[PDB]
RNA sequence: AAAAAA
RNA sequence: AAAAAA
RNA sequence: AAAAAA
């Protein structure tokens, strides 16, 4: 009678995070400076034209670690006027120092772009290797009218902005993915049908995304930025916060599935006692959920300390039968791979079974909310 | 028991938006000036002049894309007296200035209007491929009496309204549909019945209302302002409120329509445990869709970022039930395309069977509120 | 159970008008001068002429 | 994203 | 770590 | 003191 208060508070500081007080400037990486390039001016010819130079400066080769990190963060920032502010306002990382030298047209220079300087600007920015738009008629990018900039922009960042979706998770796998959300904005008119990137330049991107954890948490924190946004977006922001949505929990699809499955279709199955503490695990574990606040969702592409906890290595038999249930009652999910250490497929099947002998089986936990009669239960069966 | 409650609030803030604190002017989107052609003043003359001008400067090729979207503003409120006052009282939008320049008429320009600066404005407002009337006996609309101005001018608003209910659904199957409201508003002698303009006029405007998101924004938040007008209404915005009713939910089709279907009807196919998750799923969206306020059903039209998430995706079984409910029980829903990739057909058709078995098969929970005896429950079958 | 209630709620407020705060005088028609006679007297006569 | 709605 | 989601 | 836990 007292052991199951005292059970209950053990567990809930079990998985508790450790309040963070703080070391007083203890532990402090060092940083290395990331060279990003940002438009030395308002006007939208500048903008396309870095947009233009940045876009073939990420496909060769030769470009190495932070340059390409920098590169890309001078094109995730393109959106804003003042880019200069956005990157400042986001970069709360202790490894990364950012350094970021505007970038104004020239006349001179063979890139095009000087530093705000013209040998030294187009040593930065500078042929089946190069990356570059899948269909090679189009060479430059560069326009001049700023809606015609504006949606050659977001053309460029609806392909880097899917790739954070199922970088960390699957990158062999998503190549697949990304083209259906690549058809769900062209067939909104989000996008410019004809200006689709290389594989090749896709697989330099998200190579890099999967690789560095400093290029994550500037994509995963200007989209809580991004969020934060009172009124309605502008017309890139409103289509970053529309990609966050396959971003959000993009990974812990062994802990929402779970829940969706498991706890939520609430089959006699849960009754066991054999579940009866992996509810009480699972049950902290959705109100430590919100306790981590908006970042929660994003932990695994944030690689945070605790998606850990929410493994289902924790919880491993109510896992199996929420995955023995949702292979079933999902055409989808039978394509997700669910292959762990501690998988007890004996509960699996226990699950599988528990979808198929309660086929037309009407509950008695949510028939008394409607009224179901037994002359109403057997037209179901 | 703790489990319930735990899993109740852990999936209300999952689909709750995040609080829009603001960043204070981080994201703030490259602004391109729009021409918006105001008439100089209030006149009759000035009005069905311009009104005249901008008809015929949308059919044209030439016109690029934000002359297009100025000369639609400029005539999406020509009914209010001092019109410039009214479009500064709607763009909330960050991605467009408005700069709005007045016209006034002239004798000596060739267009007939000047701006308050003769061969500027001619160059502004200019045989198969111009746009008109479908009636080529009318060559100019210009009136001089005011109620001669405000019957032609809200039968060109009504042909640009009814656009805007399926401009981002569906373009080309479109067509056939705001054809039928024409002949609503000509039998109600809302309209005058001889000035149809062109389909290829109205392909214009439609494939632009489609493709440019400023333009939507403006139009959804002059609506939300017709709307908020106390008194009775002018006889433009009584009948912009009368055509918004096919804007509003204009495709959330696969929401609206499922619980109409799924939730409503309350067959006792509600009480299997593969539906009972899922409607905890639609109560949220259904408590979430008046957490949004009165921009809730113009969701789609704005494309805002939570579209996504009343998203059929989230319930695929539950709404391919009502999918299944809905085929019978509408004449109309039979020409409903629902084609997904979770369409999942086992689903689909136990909700056909449901409205088949049940056919004269009076409830249960609703015959103890009449009082149904076995007698007159035999007389229904 | 709370669906019901949550459905109940939501059928009403999809009918429900918008509440009319107004927008303060953006949205006003142009005026057209309507030539109304009116008797300029009480009296029978000019009442009956007019009619 | 899709139907119908004086 | 893996699926699907206008 | 013993296992497993992206």
């Amino acid at each position: 009678a007292t052991l199951l208060r005292s059970l209950a508070l053990f567990k809930r500081n079990k998985d508790k995070p450790p309040i963070t007080s703080g070391s007083g400037g203890a532990i402090r990486g060092i940083k290395h400076i990331i060279i990003v390039p940002i438009p030395g001016d308002s006007s939208i010819t500048t903008r396309s034209r870095l947009l233009d130079r940045l876009v073939r400066l990420i496909g060769n080769p030769d470009v190495s670690g932070p340059k390409l990190t920098g590169a890309l963060i001078g094109i995730l920032s393109l959106f804003v006027e003042s880019p200069g502010q956005l990157i400042q306002r986001i970069t709360d990382d202790p490894d990364v120092s950012i350094r970021l030298l505007e970038v104004v047209q020239s006349d001179q220079s063979q890139s095009g772009l000087t530093f705000a300087m013209e040998d030294e600007a187009d040593q930065y920015f500078s042929q089946s290797r190069f990356g570059w738009f899948e269909n090679k008629e189009i060479s430059d990018i560069e326009v001049q009218d700023p809606e015609g900039f504006n949606m050659i922009l977001g053309t460029i960042l609806a392909q880097i902005w899917v790739l954070l979706a199922k970088a960390v998770t699957a990158p062999d796998t998503a190549a697949d993915s990304e083209l259906r959300r690549w058809i769900k904005y062209t067939q909104q008119r989000r996008v410019v049908g004809e200006f689709r990137l290389e594989r090749k330049w896709l697989d330099v991107v998200r190579n890099r995304i999967a690789e560095d954890l400093s290029l994550r948490r500037f994509m995963v924190a200007l989209i809580l930025d991004i969020k934060r946004t009172p009124g309605n977006k502008p017309r890139i922001a409103e289509m970053i916060c529309d990609i966050d949505t396959y971003i959000v929990e993009a990974g812990l699809a062994s802990f929402i599935l779970t829940i969706k499955f498991g706890i939520e279709t609430m089959y006699p199955a849960l009754g066991l006692h054999e579940f009866a503490g992996e509810l009480s695990t699972l049950e902290s574990l959705m109100n430590l959920y919100q306790q981590m606040g908006e970042t929660a969702p994003y932990m695994v592409i944030l690689e945070n300390s605790i998606q850990n906890k929410f493994s289902a290595g924790s919880y491993p038999l109510l896992w199996s039968y929420a995955m023995g249930v949702g292979v079933e009652l999902e055409n989808s999910m039978g394509g997700l791979n669910f292959g762990r250490s501690y998988f007890d497929p004996a509960y699996f099947r226990l699950g599988q079974e528990m979808v198929r002998r309660s086929a037309g089986k009407v509950s008695s936990t949510l028939a008394s909310e409607l009224g179901i009669t037994a002359e109403d239960a057997r037209l179901v069966s």
